[PDB]
């Protein structure tokens, strides 16, 4: 089921405008029953893709921002309105490892994820992703804050090719990232 979710994330990423500099990524926020869950019981809470929303926005950021907007709060307050049911957990699928730093200085996605766990709200408890960030790691920052994560293998070339489609060095870029496997 995790690979199926990442393929849906890939479809979202394909809506991203290809830019010579951005990484085209898709993200899906899922509410899942604790225990031996049936995917049929999964609920899609929100979705996002790179630059879906005005400005220099990441997939995970748009995912949270879309939900925030529907609930009449800014994204930095999305933790207040996300579901926090006793029998369910929030997990986020994203094609690429969430960023731990952004060159622009904007708040990194790992921090947007971590800050969903505030007050009595459980927040996002696990991230599934398909490729590590190509090129302090986001995954280490998630661990340090108690956010679980898991790499879902098998889709690396496809995720990377979509992500760097707008780049001029895109063939060398994918080959380098696949070499790190
Ligand atoms: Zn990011």
């Amino acid at each position: 089921p995790h690979a199926k979710y990442l393929r849906e994330c890939l479809s979202l990423a394909e809506k991203s405008p290809p830019r010579p500099t951005n990484f085209r990524v898709g993200a899906i926020l899922v509410s899942r029953k604790e225990g031996d869950y049936k995917t049929e019981d999964d609920r899609i809470v929100s979705t996002g893709y790179t630059m879906e929303l005005a400005g220099n926005t990441h997939a995970e950021q748009c995912c949270l921002s879309n939900y925030a907007a529907v609930h009449s709060v800014p994204e930095d307050r999305v933790w207040e309105v996300l579901p926090s049911e006793p029998d369910r957990k929030l997990v986020m699928y994203v094609t690429m490892e969430p960023c731990g730093k952004r060159l622009s200085g904007n708040l990194p996605c790992v921090q947007r994820i971590i800050r969903t766990r505030q007050g009595d709200r459980k927040g996002i408890q696990k991230i599934y992703f398909g490729v590590k960030e190509p090129g302090s790691e986001g995954c280490q920052m998630l661990t340090a804050a108690g956010i679980d994560w898991q790499v879902v293998n098998g889709l690396e070339r496809e995720i990377l090719e979509v992500a760097v489609a707008g780049h001029e060095n895109r063939e060398e870029e994918v080959k380098a990232a696949l070499d790190t496997l």
